[PDB]
């Protein structure tokens, strides 16, 4: 129930008009049942400790829910971005990310960020080039110590779009169940940076070859039956998605069948604890016993 | 041929009562050719030296047979399962694992333990714990030095069966090879906790559409010779199980029967060339020995 | 455009007739941008850091083009390999190893050497060896430190035929584009000895199991319509079965990357306004990559 | 002026009964200039995130007052030490010492906690244990990761007395000052179990043979002199100094410099700054100008 | 009271022949209250798992006795040196050197060595050479894995002669007390290698100085309180060898003598608290006893 | 004979103005036959690696006549600093510590700098805060993997004057030899890193005490022979020493003792080779020998 872990930070940043600046930032980790701890990192003026620790717990129920082996975690750190430059956000997110090292607090086996709202994939650049350059230079993995990351970085095609088709996709099956479509796509990015190669790659040409080995089959073995027969001919879309077979098309089949069993399990838990329509109580009961 | 580390280890324990207790362990490692070890952990009183080494040196030609890239382990306490609580067995699982770790003797790249009849899942849940803790606590692959455990810690679908599945295969297909089939389910056990994801989490919708275009194109290439009467669309029953039961059971068992057919042509390919005619325990022997 | 690193080396190793000798290599990473740096090593006499710089760039631009995520790297020694013992040749490999990996130009995340005309898979054994064993013996990838070992020693099926493989390809398709096929199988034997697994293993029957569904599908559908047997593949299709193996995985990977790097070096050739000047076209393609 | 860093706990404990009970913590790090961290341990059911964090800036001063190069720390556990049994605050001590350690807060050259009044020496010897055991197995310094530890254990002589000495050679010379006498000996056994060697261990026997020697030549040249004498015998107390000659004598002899050098300093600042009696305000000038 | 550690090694070495063979090693850690560990190997066709443990408990007594803050142990390679030649035993004492760092046997805060009859301060230099090298690379410590290495490989003044001199002090004062001054020495020796500095380098002239100041004092106040008549200034002859001939061995004859004065008198305590007579040895072991 | 390792760097850097730069710089580690290594850095538009190797064994030659466990090492980035602000001269020495850092070229085990004649401390103290922020942070000896450093950074006193002093003791006695007084001091400062303690910390108040216990054992005993006399009270010399005993003394004390003992050790290989007054013959020889 309670975070078990909750760093404070206070840090100098070297402004560019001449003054120093104190940022202070927090980083809460609920559950280290599982580890890495998943969490995203907030640049907002408004945040403070309880608000980092409840989103932690969502976290961990949220990974709960979907079957995603991470802990919850969430950072916040007390600016507000439109009051600096780039050179400035990038000096604040680079000591951000020296000082949750030192801790312990960042790491591809320990706690993987992921960007929020108020940040995007440059902070998450920014994260992975001061980690891999100063604490995890010795690290294979030390890509996969952030999540959110751009395509030459290190990051997933399909992630823009990752929440509205979970989203979709769990309104078709019928918050901690509806919004967990980026949570898994983060999974996916971190399973794909730890993997060093992209999906499919090894595998595409090979099941078209299988495809077309198997429309061939039908053809042979229809023509000896009678004596001209096309049962080769692919389907229109079928052609597309042999000529299209991308990695995107492999991370939304995972959502969707993540977001299908994630359904019948809440399904299942509303029919054995008696529930009508309180999804939310059967998702959080099931992300308890889960836990 | 002999075993190259062998490891006996006292260690003492507090008991229920408030007492002292000194335990004593071996650990023996065979091979290091093939690298992390793999091995079981045996809870008796009967444990000895020359006993663990045996079982090393069976356990490095077993893996060999099988394609299993691991060298051959095994581990004993001297103690009676029967005599200890829980907690007391917890204590002892947990100091066993400490000393082992600390003397390099497991690990998810030098050593994997694995349960036995003596030993549980339980036994396998404090190893991991205690390990992922202490001396493994910064590395990504912590959960990965010991097999055999529970789902909700690690474990992979299918292991229970995995032994009588793979004796059932070794059969079919026609004690070094028949008995190996739970070793392979637990190399893939490794391979999933160095994965950090089940098997087929990513693949089985992308295949169930693929099969359903499929299926798809044959229906519209045969309304287009003839004639919306013709459905090759809707699969076999027991293909519709398939496709809505697919899970890591199926893949485990797929690849624990390719293996297992594997091994059988190669036994039977070295039998060949070496004149053995009914004695396969030679084959196998020769088989494993030629690989190692 | 510069290298990054350049290290020389000057290691003293004992012959066989008892006398001592002073072995000079040097390695170039060019680019780190891309972690690990990959490259070969070369035992000739004509070597030097410039032919080494040169061949570094060149092998950062190659990866670049067929989308190989590793940074460019090559390793010269200045011997002639029929002047030595085997024994002699072994002492020289691994004291160069030890050299390299002791100031990090020896790594499975760092830096993976391949083998060259004048080194082959035995060179990559001792590598790997004296890597696995003094500096990398606490690493769970310790033998992903080199590529082009042989199959007992964690290497890859199909490595062989990898670059005539490659150079076909890529004129069926239509320097730094057609000798990158070799380059790509490094990448996947990289991948396999970080996998700790061979490529199809846990697949082969699965799929085959899958296909004879489908076909068991066709006919009981066919059978209920209008018996007919549409189960029986084709002679090539069941010899694919039966002769389900890595290197089908490998040669279709192999074929995957290359069609996708020729229609992207196609693809920038006609944005630009390249005619027939190809070399031109691939080298923006990894200039603009990078 | 602010704490760098601040890390709250919740960590579970069995207890004897048989009841599970989550455990609260805080450990303050205010200044990592200089490395490592030292600051001491309370249990005591009123400690707050503010207390630490004040009594990790005082250590920070205060270290920076004797010259010793340590960073201020303060860490609290939210315990009644007088409701838990031996056993169970054994427990309750490793697994805080786990918690620490396994997020960058214990280390021989990170931090290096010390007893306090609700803690002692057993409380030093099972940290000191748990650490070596588990987190440092391969550290040749864990031994120095604690502070107040036994002698047994590791601990220094003369740690008992400490504080009173100082207390007393502060006073002589003429709270930041007078009470970092114990600081000082913290730093001694720090330094000690770095070492790994008593202090005088190779010196006694060859300083008492130079001294003889001495004694030696004044008696000869006296002798030669005048046509003996016995210079050779030393006094009374210097006797019973070169037959008691223990590592509490360089201690004590170490702490009196220290208190010596530290009452000058504040004795120059305040001269510098024309501060009558006010010799808080001075110790906090010159505290602050050396950090 | 029991070793809680043994290791058993089996390693194949190449002779110059060509012809491959199996070389069996032992290595006893006893105690690990105390890290790090701390003794021996011999190099002899007669040891064995029993010797080698035994050993180990003397050693950690041993320590105990003198105030020397080690664990015992003691390894033995059954070979006899007289059957190999010099590349042969190099060959095998680097291979032994990288078994024992692999599984945690050898290391300057886990385990050190030391030479033996059977064994010199060559081994110790391959010993520490293999380790600084392979295993210990990045380790600021790696000259301290082992003791008894030549003073150009980071060395000792003053072990040749340590034993015969611990045993005159012992003598002098009134087996596990008597034979103890190699203990000692080697221990300076890997506090030396520790702090990367030979003793007395920082301060012999400064006490120098200091003691010609004092005979200055001497002599000005001589000479104030009566009518350079006086010269209390220069030291008499054998302080002025000692004051040319400062070196690091009178540091270590210095500390040995402490230490075995120390014990000499603590082992009298314990014999007059426990009402022994002529019997010193129960009182030693009485003492290491009550020490661990 | 032959240099080891020659390490060749190309590194970026951002210019004030707005521009990318290019620079280059080298490392030449002679033998690492005495780890750690040591050497100077120059920043000069005229280094090439061939100074750099030749000054690499230079330095290895002069420890080992000074008896210095140190193997030489050499460094040289081609810049001049005169057209460059400090700024960005920060950014190209931390820049170079880094990248020299992850090949294993900078290290308190591996490789020690050193300032010299276009580089000062602040150079060093940019170097040392540089390696213990980023990848020795973990390392307990992280600020001695550089040398003349301030002294609020781990500096040494008695560091300036060091050159000038062992030249005059050199002299005294009577380039190899006389300008070794900087390599044995940065020795000693190296050495004060690793033991986390001051010269003299524990030891000045104790001396003092001996000395004055054995001055009142000559007055107590010719007191007793005849009939008072005062054989107690120091010289003016030794009075200044006792009030005023620093690290200083100890430092130039181990210095002169390194000068007149490799100052006997050339004496002696000119007298066993038969070398006249062809010394620096004898240096040579006495350093080959050595090595």
């Amino acid at each position: 129930k309670p975070c078990n872990h909750v760093l404070s930070l206070s840090f100098p940043i070297r402004r560019d008009d001449g003054s120093w600046e104190v940022i202070e930032g927090y980083r809460a980790q609920h559950s280290q049942h599982r580890t890495p701890c998943k969490g995203g990192i907030r640049y907002s003026t408004d945040v403070s400790v309880d608000e980092v620790k409840a989103l932690a717990s969502l976290m961990t129920y949220k990974c709960a829910v979907v079957d995603v082996p991470f802990g919850g975690a969430k950072a916040g750190v007390k600016i507000n971005p439109k009051n600096y430059t780039d050179n400035e956000l990038e000096k604040i997110t680079r000591r951000f990310t020296m000082e949750l090292a030192k801790k312990g607090f960042i790491g591809p086996g320990v706690d993987v960020p992921a960007p929020d709202m108020s940040t995007g994939e440059r902070e998450m650049s920014w994260i992975a080039d001061t980690y891999a350059s100063t604490i995890g230079h010795y690290d294979i993995n030390a890509h996969a110590c952030v999540t959110g990351k751009p395509i030459s970085q290190g990051g997933i095609h399909g992630r823009i779009s990752a929440t509205g088709r979970g989203v979709f996709h769990g309104i078709e099956n019928f918050d901690l169940y509806l919004n967990a479509g980026g949570v898994t796509v983060s999974y996916f990015e971190w399973l794909k940076n730890l993997n060093h190669v992209s999906y499919g790659r090894l595998t595409f040409k090979y099941e078209r070859d299988s495809n077309y080995h198997l429309l061939m089959s039908v053809q042979e073995s229809l023509e000896r039956k009678f004596g001209g027969t096309i049962p080769i001919v692919p389907t229109a879309e079928f052609q597309d998605r042999i000529s299209g077979a991308s990695e995107k098309d492999i991370v939304h089949s995972g959502l969707a069948y993540t977001m299908e069993r994630s359904a019948r399990q809440i399904m299942r838990t509303a029919m054995k604890y008696n529930l009508g329509l309180d999804l939310r109580t059967a998702a959080y009961v099931n992300a308890i016993e889960k836990v």
